[PDB]
């Protein structure tokens, strides 16, 4: 062999760098949140099947708790509807390619084939959770005050219908951050509008940005055809600040091992960790199991929310391109 | 007032007590299992919502043998099927003794208010347990293969009809244990029948038996009511070999304080367990809660089970009481 | 900014609405104080406890 700390294989020194490496790479962030507090890295901890955990709202919330004239003591107290149950999902792999891709890299890869597989896992963040907020929040009626659409022969996604749709949360406002795009609109929007190219966190270069909200390019849109040449699309708008989620841990992070019969080796990861909107309730239905669910089965119906209205916090529109 | 292993509390020496006696007292037993996995209780211990998951499979350890012919190698057996959820409860009530005290108030209720507070407790457990048995068929026909019918004025109960719902267990028979029985009919059975009364320890004493078995004769019970004031009898048969459960500890149970305008000291418990058939999986669906739920709602309706056909293990069977 | 506005209906399409100007400089408090301001109490027959403020 040769160096090759993987196929030297020191479980030490490598997996924190892998996991770390990970989330600074990943991108998000922000966005959702980033190394999210104690509270979830303990029930992030000894844990099992579920459903998931509890995860608080967070404001108390009182300001009842009425005149203490002369008799009542105090009415200890009230708190409003709760749980906001969840998934906890479990994921792996190993790595496609021999030793080949691995030491293909290089000699000593301390730092290599690491930066490799975190990229690999910020894709699958990626898809997996824009996936599912996809899956849920747009179809039921239980969400409707959410989304707008017009959509329907004018309008172009520019300088207006963003402010409808930003404002749609009256109450709540320089919430919105991120912005979810489909590549033919910003195309449309770098033709017409002003969204401009700014190298804006730093180190680093960079990315663009409409206004001070930082965009999120993404490939995977629902888009629908109607009859008369029009094309609907989605590119969700939430930016809230934030989600959330939580590592846990498996065990047996990485595994060296070979074959015989062939010329191979093979590496593997098979992390766990927990990721969801708070934000709407996953109820158990109409799915097997069990865990994780799936990536299909985690989106194509069954969820229920219960706040209601404010704090979900995101917001769709189905908007005409620009004809 | 006394050594007050509850009242001044000495919380070593009694829990563990408490939980040993209330196993060993009443009884099922056996029936069902003992000390199953405490992966139950990795979850019990934190943490958990409902419903409870993962309470996999090994209905039996089965796959005969890999005949071993030459060169060639084996690791068949391999099984899946849906998997399971069921519940978790947690409940609990108090125990009251007075101010101007009727005394004693035990002086060694190490063993003696233990003692008795496990007697109500698993005297409850008996009742949670054929309540939810008594649940799972109300609403449904997919359990259809499991239950015989009669009702025509034929049949005695003795000596075939129990002999053809023997045969219901699909493949299986001479795996039986015990005989849930309502008291009425096995009074037809003590007029004609060969009940016979069987020491069990030499000499202690004793459970009474329809045919090598144990017999638990039970209050509730599904009743009916034709026309024409002839009665329906359900009595359950299952000596399945088993249900199951487990523990799991809240923290505090054992706590202590006394009342200052009324006169009383109060007592608690309050220890949470895990009991259902495996057997169906038990669904969160259109039912209140949350958690735990109830008695009725964890009889009423909407069930669903997935193994199927059999190895399931339990059956009932009606049938006109002695004519 | 703020949530609660008095915003009423005038049949037809018409909203009013209200959003007072006064920025004055200023309107003006005290506090004065009670007594016990923070209390810690728990409970028995459940388990909990409970922080006050008044």
């Amino acid at each position: 062999a040769y160096t090759k700390i993987s196929d030297v294989i020191v479980p030490e020194l490598f997996n924190p760098y892998v996991i770390n490496t990970t989330t600074q790479l990943s991108a998000f962030f922000q966005s959702g949140i980033a190394a999210t507090d104690d509270e979830l890295n303990a029930l992030a901890k000894k844990a099992g099947g579920g459903s998931t955990l509890n995860m608080p709202y967070w404001n108390d919330l009182d300001g009842d708790s009425q005149v203490l004239n002369d008799t009542d003591d105090l009415v200890p107290q009230k708190i409003n509807a709760g749980q906001d149950k969840a998934v906890l999902i479990l994921r792996g792999n190993a790595w496609s390619s021999h030793d080949l891709a691995a030491t293909l890299s290089g000699s000593d890869p301390m730092q290599a084939i690491g930066s490799r597989v975190a990229a690999y896992w910020a894709r699958e963040m990626q898809k997996i959770v824009f996936a599912e907020l996809a899956g849920v929040f747009s179809n039921d009626d239980m969400k409707d005050n959410k989304l707008d659409i017009s959509g329907t022969a004018d309008g172009i996604y520019s300088a207006e219908t963003f402010v409808d749709a930003s404002y749609k949360l009256g109450d709540h406002e320089s919430l919105l951050t991120a912005i979810g795009m489909h590549s033919a609109t910003m195309a449309s929007a770098v033709k017409q509008d002003l969204i401009e190219f700014v190298k804006d966190s730093q180190s680093g270069i960079r990315f663009p940005t409409y206004m001070n909200k930082r965009v999120i390019v993404d490939d995977s849109m629902p888009v629908e055809t109607l009859e008369d040449g029009t094309k609907v699309f989605t590119s969700y708008l939430f930016g809230a600040g934030a989600l959330g989620y939580a590592e846990g841990q498996p065990e047996v992070p990485t595994e060296t091992a070979r074959n015989a019969l062939g010329s191979q080796d093979i590496l593997i990861n098979r992390k766990h960790f927990v990721l969801h909107p708070r934000g709407v309730k996953f109820t158990e239905n109409a799915m097997a199991g069990t865990t994780p669910t799936d990536e299909e089965l985690a989106n194509g119906a069954n969820w229920q929310r219960v706040y209601d209205p404010k704090k979900i916090r995101i917001v769709q529109f189905k908007h005409r391109l620009q004809a």
